[PDB]
């Protein structure tokens, strides 16, 4: 339980201390990306700056582990979190509130939360996860072609470009899992093995408040290494770093960030998947993200020539 020992270590807040400086803000190497793999027009279309200005990092003993500090164009974060909270939750996809709350109670989430923010505990505070594409059955720990809703296009294009730049051009976005946090929310010690195609990488996107991650080998026995994950930061776990045990011990609060300080531009490209945000949407997103953090994992389920067995 060495991983759990560091998990309880950092779980003791201790902000701005020896603990704050024991992590790896952005052993450390730079990962040569491929500015040739993507064009600034598609990256503008999805709100990421030219790969020529991206910086990627890896660590010794963790090959294929890619950390990329915030590459998002200034302001783009706002759209992604918005669609994360305003759109991706409701009826077509699946969230945790579907188990004991009916679709009528959940459909009125955004507007009733706007009335709640205007009036000054609602459901958006109670959100814990959303699944996109092939809906992960938590109980079964399996995927199924039977439980499926179409993967959001813009999100898929994002994951596709990022995975292309990181060296996997044949990446179709099939499974999505968007974790939502409270301040005290955590993510447990686990490996990410529910998929059938392990070759394709796991694409994590951090937002909201800063958080502390961890990276340990396939055996939970191997002690973890700890690093930050600010808003906009992106982890691409590939090759070896895909069967590696990881967690999120804390959402560290404000000593909302600076990437949220910079707003959207009025002029966005005509083919851009980055989209406009009404003002009260960044109001509720801005408050909720002053409270806590969001995470966006994207995954390949099936290999290119593989399909779910029948039996
Ligand atoms: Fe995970």
């Amino acid at each position: 339980d060495a991983f759990r020992k560091l998990f309880r270590f950092y779980r003791q807040s201790r902000p701005g201390t020896a603990d704050l400086g024991a992590v790896i803000d952005f052993q450390v190497v730079r990962f040569p990306l491929n500015v040739s793999s993507v064009t600034e027009r598609d990256a503008e279309r999805v709100g990421l700056e030219p790969v020529s200005k991206w910086r990627a990092y890896g660590l010794e003993g963790y090959p294929g582990f890619i950390f990329i500090p915030n590459p998002f164009l200034p302001g783009c974060q706002r759209h992604w979190v918005k669609q994360c909270l305003k759109l991706y939750s409701q009826k077509p996809n699946v969230c945790n509130l579907d188990k004991h709350m009916t679709k009528e109670e959940t459909q009125g989430l955004w507007e009733q939360s706007k009335e709640v923010l205007r009036s000054k505990r609602s459901l958006l505070e109670r959100l814990r996860w959303v699944t996109l594409g092939y809906h992960y059955n938590w109980d079964s720990k399996k995927y199924s072609a039977d439980h499926y809703t179409p993967f959001p296009s813009d999100l898929a294009f994002l994951s596709e470009q990022v995975a292309t730049a990181c060296g996997f051009q044949g990446f179709q976005a099939e499974a999505g899992i968007l974790n939502y946090y409270r301040l005290d929310s955590t993510l447990g010690i686990h490996v990410d093995r529910s998929e059938l195609d392990h070759s394709k990488p796991l694409l994590s996107f951090s937002f909201g408040q800063s958080a502390i991650f961890l990276l340990g080998g396939l055996k939970r026995d191997e002690a973890p290494t700890a690093m930050f994950m600010h808003s906009g930061d992106i982890m691409v776990m590939s090759g070896f770093s895909r069967l590696l045990n990881h967690a999120v011990p804390r959402v560290l609060p404000h000593p909302l960030p600076h990437c949220l300080e910079t707003p959207l531009p009025a002029v966005l490209p005509s083919n851009s998947l980055v989209e406009p945000c009404s003002v009260e949407d960044w109001q509720v997103c801005a408050t909720y993200l002053r409270t806590a953090r969001v995470n966006m994992t994207v995954r390949q389920v099936l290999a290119t020539g593989q399909d779910f067995p029948l039996e």
